[PDB]
């Protein structure tokens, strides 16, 4: 895998999204990794519902949090929609599929990246974009302005978000806190520390949605 991987040069990777209040990250998160996929194997970028998710993923717990893992089988056995079919309102409400006509995209299973393992995610990000979770209650990574963050942190991970990339210190986060934060929405983390969690525990629980 090369030293320098960034899906927005190909053309994978969406705007950048502000959850708001609602604990919706999870679901937003399964959306990137949807968008990538979906361009990667089609050649078509399109934005897909996070609401969606929201309201439909039974084993998550709408705005009071979720799994990326769910929200991602959710869409291998039914399908999701387009973001405008169904738009983000940062409340969770009824489960609106079957009232808004046929899927428009579908993928065929979920797979988790070896946990605790920094090459086995970076192979991953090589071949799209990943669900990923960290630490993000800390003063440091919300006041983070930009640079390759370092920490301080520990590794109490809270926050689902999604790898867009990589670089030879750092792996490339797409977070959903709006255009404002960060780099312009992004952050670059720092790895290579030998530290098995990852920096802010970014190590800890990472998955992708698998389309043939």
């Amino acid at each position: 895998i090369p030293e320098y991987v960034d899906w927005r040069q190909k053309g994978a990777v969406t705007p950048v999204k502000n959850q708001g209040s609602c604990g919706s990250c999870w679901a937003f998160s399964a959306v990137v990794t949807i968008e990538g996929i979906i361009k990667i194997r089609t050649g078509n970028l399109n934005e897909y519902s996070e609401q969606e998710l929201l309201d439909c993923d039974r084993r998550s717990y709408g705005c009071n949090g979720g799994y990326p893992w769910s929200a991602l089988q959710l869409v291998a056995q039914y399908g999701i929609h387009y973001r405008n079919t169904y738009p983000y309102e940062g409340v969770q409400r009824y489960c609106r599929s079957r009232e808004k006509g046929p899927y428009a995209a579908k993928t065929d299973g979920v797979r988790q990246v070896q946990p605790y393992n920094e090459g086995a995610l970076l192979y991953s990000i090589a071949n799209q974009p990943v669900s990923v979770v960290l630490e993000a209650a800390g003063k440091d990574f919300q006041l983070y302005r930009g640079g390759i963050f370092v920490g301080p942190c520990g590794n109490k991970v809270d926050h689902a978000v999604a790898a867009v990339g990589y670089g030879p210190n750092y792996i490339l986060i797409k977070n959903s806190w709006g255009t404002g934060w960060g780099e312009n929405g992004y952050i670059r983390i720092k790895r290579g520390t030998g530290n098995s969690y990852g920096v802010c525990g970014l190590y800890t629980s990472s998955f992708y949605p698998v389309k043939n």
